[PDB]
């Protein structure tokens, strides 16, 4: 396979394969008398105009060139016996630590499969090198690591009887960057997703759209003065990023890491995708909003190198099991006169409300459900159950989430969703990022064959799929809970009261002896209105749903920019999800056989101790 | 093997009780029909029964259900092992299960029970999980994992009651507490313990008056609380409390358990000031150096290697004198980017003292680590490597005179992959009680030598323990190297003395340096205020939180007779150790020089910064 480019392209004598940070990666015929720089120019320079940093020769083994070799004739002697003649070019926009992690993991794979048994003796040593790099990338290291790396490098150079080990020169030439990463916990290229915080960059022109758009008044700054984010109050709703006319606000971009992981041999890569992605991505390829192209996305992902493709709506069904259980418990306790219970119960997978409450509604910390999000539920099940059944350690599986927003990036970055430095969601990719991957890689969703999603964690019901538009989470929870409480199967499962588009909606649901009052908000200002009304006693609710983005996750800032009327397109996506729900035979989360298998085999019933241990978390510790 | 609070090391129809029983030991047990403990003298304090392990390698686990009911004699499993570990409500279950797992793993690894080989990694993983809980880096999911691991083992061991399952079932509350609330209600998990005022507080206000930084809020008799964000861990509040209301943990039991773990390498370092005060508990006068007595006692306890912190102090002097020479050369060269004075002190208490009140002086202190952390990092990254041991196969224990060193060793900057360079700290009083209850009398035991590679030290290093010693040693080395002249008289009496704030005026060749010394954080505040106002200029300063320096630490034995006289006796004792040494400059120590020649290659090198330097005020 092999390949790399910022706009992303996995490209599957006197001929070389250039795949670095150059524009137009490809196979090139080198003129006789040519420098490195001239080869770069024949490929069109480096993405943007970031200057040359280094060039790796041979992916398993070769040389490592820096500026000192840029204007010198490219001696082919560096292509020693059976090197395959490959060059990875680096610009100043690439982090050395991530690249060296990729190099070490590649070498380790080729050792482990027996292609390079002569290097077996150093396996353990090299593994430690990776671990050291990993500790640096996660920000859990001291400067001592450098010392260790050096000795390890020296160790390798002793056992391989080699005159030049790569890591020694790497340390010598980029000590400044390494020290920056370690002491300042900063990656100046923003490739280390665990060291990146949502920040306004130096490019900012002091316009102001972000200062107006923030619903919590989190941004300070006036006139052309650079604006700053009070990160201790940021909800990661992404309004500022979407409203910025420029690249002034950065929250990272995990595309290159995805490509490198896909290009690592014998590395298991699995993906989940949010309900709302499948009704919007196709817009970039000639489909209308609302058209479900999940099979096209599955085919494209598998073409890219994904070994297993799963679905977040399975996790949404599991979330519904847990949340309907908790809601019924709370209602039963309330009807019994239990004042220890707290109402309403908040059901929402949106992270944005967490801080939104912590910073303005400390009297309602007992309201939201303890259940994790569908994304993290999927991740924990994939790594702690699915992988275990297949005999894989959690670090032997790379779980990638395809989601419509940056708040999911922040969620996947939370340490609560990790163990032994392994994050349940390894990293998050936005809809736009995947669109650009497909576009630059030649994947056209309009013309690719359909492929099925994998079964164990891909099958989902309509209740789960409606999660992606406002009112879906509470609608699914209500379906299951009311059917559970009344014993009655509803002829019409759609609750039109919970649907609609008003920022703040009130509904009244009647079923047998059971009567519930529901409040729904999309847009954090409407949410503030609703919560102020609840606190003042102006309105009483049994349950509420809060979404930060208008229309729900189908309206996330990571989705493709709408064409035509924005509101019309968002409504089209929502009705597309509703039509997916209507096309499914099963339309209650509790009918999904695979979630029930999860309960029958491991957790034994919803809200059990095991279910709490795995699928629940502590918001507001 | 042995274990009990207040310490003990106890090195057919026969039983060996060694848990939380008062008066541990073997016991001819009668065959008559809860009061079993009473025949052994009850439990330490009056703490209620929690559980009892039968057989140390493997056996049964008894809980309260057998307490007031017929305790069947024969139920002692055929592999009873004739040993019993009884647990009280004062013991953390997580630490006990860690000790059990490590004992089992060691006895597997030495071949004593090959039949358990199949479960090794499994059991090992359990330990790791427990460790993550004890270090506070876990979610509730760990419980899930543990359960399944247990289920696996019980299948292969075909056991009717697996120990981990019963642990989860009966002590779920404690595990959930540890994980979600990051709280060990027995305070055995040293990494979850913070300096706190307990419920025994009555509201004296002694703590509020004694604190030099006004870190305690509260009025009347209302319970007082510590604002941890400003605490210097000087320990004045602990000493001043009329009760035991303020607790900062006690790693005695962990030390005993590690010593009782087979094939576990335990090494120790000791602060300079310990050796002139500990002997007071055994009839020695203040100032008498009993370092050999301490070494012999530690070896009797089971310690495999005994080292000295003064070696690390010599290394620290090397680095700090290098930095001072660099800074003075730059200042004399007209470099205004440089910062003076330079602060030389291994006391952590000034860190928070400056960051919260002197943010204009963050570039003053040297980037050099403390001697304790330098010793720890060298022991684990070089010494252990030389002897072919991973850092987790070595347990480094620091014997220090204060609580601030516990908090320092607990800092994440001095750790890697959850392994802390200083695994835990033992105070002088704690070691005194260990010796007292184990029958070790330092005035009545043979002398033993300290281990060499990291134990030999100079007088410059040893004077660290009393006020003015750190700066005196740094000045000795730096001036001797800067002038090329070896001083006939190496003692700088101006830096000695007992005043809270001392000023010195040092001349050597063309060099004239102005020095400021403070012991007591209020006197230090006076000095730093004077520096800020420009009333006085200093080239270097030394700050000690405790009066007299570390010899006056809150972890030292309470003085007998006149306090000031005793502290002066200890300080002059350290000075007399210095006077008895052939080498009295840190740069003469062959082992530190070997460290430089073989690994770091010169002071202030890149490797020296990587290992022996840290970033205060990140
Ligand atoms: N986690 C989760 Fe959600 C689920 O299911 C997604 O995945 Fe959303 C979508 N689509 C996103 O992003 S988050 C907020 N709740 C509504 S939907
Ligand atoms: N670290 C260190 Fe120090 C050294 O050397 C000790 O060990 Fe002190 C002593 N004695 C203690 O406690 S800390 C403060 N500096 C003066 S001395
Ligand atoms: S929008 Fe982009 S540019 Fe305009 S202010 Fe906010 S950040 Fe600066
Ligand atoms: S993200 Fe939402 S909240 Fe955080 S700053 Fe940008 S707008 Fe304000
Ligand atoms: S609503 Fe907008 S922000 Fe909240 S989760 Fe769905 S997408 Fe992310
Ligand atoms: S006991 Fe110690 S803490 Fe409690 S009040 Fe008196 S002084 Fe303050
Ligand atoms: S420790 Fe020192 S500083 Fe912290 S509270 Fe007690 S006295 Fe005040
Ligand atoms: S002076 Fe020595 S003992 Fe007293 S606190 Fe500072 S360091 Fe600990
Ligand atoms: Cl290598
Ligand atoms: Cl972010
Ligand atoms: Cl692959
Ligand atoms: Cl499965
Ligand atoms: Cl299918
Ligand atoms: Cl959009
Ligand atoms: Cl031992
Ligand atoms: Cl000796
Ligand atoms: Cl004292
Ligand atoms: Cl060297
Ligand atoms: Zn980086
Ligand atoms: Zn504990």
């Amino acid at each position: 396979a092999l390949g790399s480019v910022f706009s992303v392209f996995s490209e599957e004598g006197r001929k070389i394969a250039i795949c670095g940070k150059v524009n137009n990666p490809g196979i090139i015929e080198v003129p006789e008398g040519a420098t490195l720089n001239e080869i770069i120019q024949l490929c069109g320079g480096l993405i943007n105009k970031s200057n040359f940093k280094a060039a790796q020769i041979g992916l398993p083994f070769g040389g490592f060139l820096t500026e000192d070799s840029l204007d010198k004739e490219f001696d082919f002697g560096i292509f020693y016996e059976n090197i395959a003649r490959t060059i990875i070019v680096l610009s100043q926009e690439d982090c050395i630590i991530q690249f060296e992690k990729f190099y070490i993991e590649y070498l380790l794979a080729k050792i482990k499969d027996g292609s390079y048994k002569n290097y077996e003796v150093v396996k353990e040593d090299i593994t430690e090198m990776f671990n050291i790099l990993n500790r640096i990338s996660k920000g859990v290291s001291n400067m001592r690591e450098i010392y260790l790396l050096r000795n390890l490098a020296v160790t390798v150079k002793s056992k391989m009887n080699q005159k030049h080990n790569i890591m020694e020169e790497i340390i010598d030439k980029f000590y400044e960057e390494i020290e920056e990463h370690i002491e300042e916990k900063k990656c100046y290229t923003s490739q280390c997703n665990h060291l990146v915080k949502l920040t306004i960059t130096k490019k900012c022109i002091g316009c102001g759209a972000c200062k107006r758009a923030c619903p919590v008044d989190c941004i300070n700054g006036e006139l052309k003065k650079k604006h700053e984010i009070d990160y201790n109050r940021c909800t990661h709703c992404g309004a500022c990023v979407s409203a910025c006319p420029v690249d002034a606000i950065s929250a990272g971009d995990n595309t290159m890491l995805f490509l490198r992981d896909l290009a690592t041999p014998n590395k298991v890569v699995i993906t989940q995708m949010a309900p709302a992605v499948r009704v919007a991505i196709g817009e970039a390829f000639g489909f209308e909003p609302g058209e479900n192209v999940e099979k096209k996305i599955a085919a494209g992902l598998r073409k890219l190198g994904v070994d297993y493709v799963f679905d977040t709506s399975w996790g949404a069904d599991l979330t519904i099991m847990e949340e309907a259980a908790e809601l019924q418990e709370r209602l039963e306790r309330h009807l019994a006169g239990d004042e220890s219970v707290k109402l309403p119960i908040l059901t929402s997978c949106c992270p944005s409300w967490i801080k939104f409450i912590e910073q303005n509604y400390g009297d309602m910390l007992d309201v939201p459900s303890s259940a994790k999000s569908p994304m993290e539920m999927f991740a924990i099940v994939a790594k702690e159950i699915w992988a275990k059944e297949k005999g894989l350690s959690r670090d032997e599986v790379t779980s990638v989430a395809i989601m419509p927003c940056i708040a999911k990036k922040y969620e996947a970055s939370r340490a609560e969703f990790s163990v032994d430095m392994n994050y349940d969601v390894d990293y998050v990719i936005t809809t736009r990022e995947l669109i650009k991957i497909f576009e630059n890689s030649g994947i056209n969703l309009k013309e690719i064959e359909d492929e099925e999603i994998d079964t164990v964690m891909g099958e989902y019901t309509g209740a789960g799929i409606i999660f992606g538009r406002t009112g879906g989470v509470i609608e699914a929870a209500t379906r299951t809970a009311l059917e559970k409480m009344t014993g009655e199967r509803f002829d019409n499962i759609e609750f039109e009261g919970l649907r609609g588009w008003d920022g703040f909606r009130v509904c009244e649901l009647e079923a047998g002896d059971i009567k519930l009052r529901i409040g729904v908000a999309h847009g954090l200002r409407e949410a503030a209105k609703m919560l102020d009304k609840i606190r003042s006693g102006e309105e009483f609710f049994h349950a509420i749903e809060i979404m930060a983005c208008v229309g729900g996750c189908i309206g996330g800032g990571g989705q493709p920019k709408t064409k035509g009327n924005k509101q019309a397109a968002l409504q089209k996506r929502a009705e597309g999800l509703n039509n997916i729900d209507r096309s499914k035979t099963l339309r209650r989360s509790n009918e999904n056989p695979e979630v029930l298998a999860i309960y029958e085999k491991y957790l034994d019933h919803p809200l059990s101790n095991k279910a709490h241990e795995l699928l629940h978390t502590v918001y507001f510790p």
